[PDB]
């Protein structure tokens, strides 16, 4: 079970008073949409920290893209659920290029060699599926061509989340890049979708996650057989599920943002990790 919070000092919630009234904060099937802001990381790292969470962290690093690893790994040493345990799970072709990158105290790596489309869900589910169960609570799934610049923490992990693609948080869904071939296992037609999410950021518990993959991968499955590639790969495989299957909190552009394309709005009071 879970044992009871140590007493805390901190500011009262005040039911009349918002913490952000220029976004929305949950979804209308009561998800929470995580902005700074909203929430007391104080609260929330005692509540996981006394479950003793172990985090893990998947990337993917194939040919050029090793090179992206040091600043990945650097970085998500100074930001991500610090004062947690943390794996991260580096998929490679190239194990001799990983960096040999210093971790803090409970964190560890581990150098998986791989070796295309279909490599990530297929890898994530039903190849290192039982490793997971055995080894981290959460997945969080990203892309290594990134790097963190501010706290990304507990307040993202629940069963399954996803996070607002920057590019598209303040478009009408008749925009969204969706499927929209109905001969695709991932078609979403016009007056259907609530987000447009990342393919890029996403994660759960690891039975979550392991669904995720697992159905991305039977439906990519079914378009190849098909002959039929969706628009965005297995982005456009993520909106469909998380269609049909709501995320229990979405993350908000804050956790990918690219500033090169974006710059910084107002909205944004943090960028936490970004495009290199």
């Amino acid at each position: 079970f879970m044992v009871s919070l140590p007493r805390m000092v901190y500011p009262q919630p005040k039911v009349l008073t918002p913490c952000r009234k220029d976004v929305l904060v949950v979804t209308p099937w009561l998800a929470p949409i995580v902005w700074e802001g909203t929430f007391n990381i104080d609260i929330l790292n005692e509540q996981f920290r006394l479950q003793n969470t172990t985090i893990g962290l998947t990337v993917f690093a194939i040919k050029k893209y090793v090179a992206f690893l040091k600043l990945f790994l650097e970085t998500a040493e100074k930001h991500f659920m610090v004062g947690h345990r943390v794996h991260y799970y580096v998929f490679t072709d190239q194990p001799a290029a990983v960096p040999r990158v210093t971790l803090g105290t409970g964190r560890q790596l581990s150098v998986l060699e791989v070796r295309v489309s279909m490599r990530r869900m297929e890898m994530i589910s039903d190849f290192c599926e039982r490793r997971f169960l055995s080894e981290v609570d959460y997945l969080v799934c990203v892309d290594v061509d990134m790097e963190f610049r501010d706290h990304v923490g507990v307040e993202i992990l629940t069963p399954l989340f996803g996070t607002l693609h920057p590019g598209f948080y303040g478009s009408s869904r008749e925009a969204f890049t969706y499927e929209r071939r109905p001969q695709s296992q991932a078609y979403i037609p016009k007056d259907e979708g609530d987000f447009y999410y990342l393919g890029g950021f996403f994660g759960g518990s690891v039975q979550e996650v392991q669904r995720l993959t697992r159905a991305c991968h039977q439906a990519m499955m079914v378009d190849q057989a098909n002959g039929i590639e969706a628009v965005w790969h297995c982005e456009s495989h993520l909106n469909k599920y998380l269609l049909r299957h709501k995320p229990t909190k979405v993350l908000s552009p804050e956790y990918l943002w690219d500033q090169q394309l974006l710059g910084w709005p107002a909205v944004l009071r943090k960028l936490r990790f970004t495009a290199v």
